[PDB]
């Protein structure tokens, strides 16, 4: 299954400090969220300053004060089909 917990939707960090998306979702177990908006899927670019951690969040490195605004937590499962989502406002 996948239930979307521990999620702050408008969260705040400083400008050039390492940031952290929280968004905590728990997906049945191979499948995972995917990070969208503000980069248009990071999990397919995988920038310099973008690391998901093993809990679905993601650690912008630096967090310019440009790259904030709302990134859209997408857990999805491929062996049941499954698309769920919600909108995190970041703010730096």
């Amino acid at each position: 299954y996948v239930m979307f917990k521990n999620a702050p939707t408008p969260q705040e960090f400083k400008e050039g400090e390492d940031a952290v998306i929280v968004c905590d979702v728990v997906s049945s177990l191979p499948p995972t969220i995917i990070w969208k908006h503000k980069g248009r899927d990071v999990i397919l670019k995988k920038d310099v300053r973008f690391i998901v951690l093993s809990n679905n969040y993601l650690q912008i490195r630096g967090i310019k004060k440009t790259d904030e605004g709302t990134y859209r937590c997408e857990g999805r499962i491929l062996a049941r089909g499954e698309i769920n989502f919600k909108d995190i406002q970041v703010i730096v």
